């Protein structure tokens, strides 16, 4: 069985809780806390190993831009450090091509990143690769086809419309068709030949929008909304389900979870995490122990 895990996020301060979500049973696990707090990372998965990328540490002693990449190992219960990323990535986005992991964005205080690093398991290194076109924090990251895909964010002056594609071999970024809606801090994620783009915020308000870029026709479409509006959802995919995590409505730091079922075209509650919080990162892996 697998579980969705969820890690840092904020509220009042950015927290280093982590636990797990067992959509067989509706459970929630507690786990081995961050070692360090953060909110605005990401969460993805290599070889059934949880990583924890980037973020930031919002304290009452000093806010903190993270490069960290931290490694949760189910079997043990544990949190290893791993090699540093180049730079800090606040509010960053993530995706993982053959076993390599694709640090995207984000922030370090003012500054606005269009850098890109990859971090290869095997070798405990980060290495930079082309660049974006478009400065983007808050930017939302999916695989497709073993394509790594940048899409909305905030670019320093500008939330974002805008998308782009990483070709590896090329080494080389390519526009797409810009999404209907501005998003930023949108949940990003791939679900069969689509890419989805979830809820965030569009410079006025927090969305519940939804919107799907099938990469063989290039357009983008809107789904149902969700039940909620959010940004800083997390989001992730799990049995062929999207589920959104919390996140922020303008008015509440969310603890609803939701799920996409995309044959029906609907959203559901599915359960409530044990305390609300925006800016988590997620991901999938096999339960703990
Ligand atoms: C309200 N609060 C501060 C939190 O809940 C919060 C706390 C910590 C970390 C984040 C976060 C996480 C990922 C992305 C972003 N992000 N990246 C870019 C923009 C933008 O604003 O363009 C945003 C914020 C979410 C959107 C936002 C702004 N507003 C007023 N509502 N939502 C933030 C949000
Ligand atoms: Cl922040």
């Amino acid at each position: 069985g697998r579980l969705i895990y969820t890690a840092g996020g904020y509220f009042r301060q950015s927290l280093s809780y982590l636990e797990a979500y067992n959509p067989s049973n509706g459970s929630w696990l507690r786990l081995a806390d961050l070692q360090v707090p953060r909110s605005g990372l990401a969460g993805c998965v290599v070889g059934g190993l949880l990583y924890a990328v980037g973020g930031r540490n919002n304290s009452p002693d000093g806010n903190t831009d993270s490069s960290a990449l931290d490694c949760y190992n189910p079997m043990t219960n544990q949190w290893s450090p791993c090699a540093s990323m180049s730079v800090p990535r606040n509010r960053i986005g993530v995706g993982v091509i053959d076993g390599h992991i694709y640090a995207v964005g984000g922030s370090h205080g003012c500054i606005h990143h269009s850098s890109v690093e990859r971090y290869e398991p095997e070798r405990d290194e980060w290495h930079l690769v082309a660049p974006m076109l478009t400065r983007r924090i808050g930017v939302g990251v999916a695989v497709l086809n073993r394509l790594l895909y940048a899409v909305g964010g905030f670019d320093g002056t500008n939330r974002l419309n805008s998308a782009e594609c990483y070709y590896p071999e090329r080494n080389e970024w390519r526009m797409i068709t810009p999404m209907n809606t501005i998003r930023s801090g949108a949940g990003v994620c791939v679900l069969h030949n689509c890419i989805y783009a979830a809820g965030g915020y569009d410079g006025q308000d927090q969305l519940n929008s939804v919107e799907r870029y099938d990469v063989e026709t290039e357009t983008w479409t809107f789904v149902a909304p969700m039940r909620h509006h959010r940004s800083a959802l997390g989001i992730t995919v799990h049995q062929g389900k999207i589920y959104v995590l919390g996140g922020y409505d303008g008015h509440t730091f969310l603890d609803s979870v939701e799920c996409y079922d995309p044959d029906s075209d609907t959203w559901s509650e599915v359960t409530r995490m044990t305390s609300g919080r925006s800016g988590v990162g997620v991901a999938v892996t096999m339960e703990p122990c």
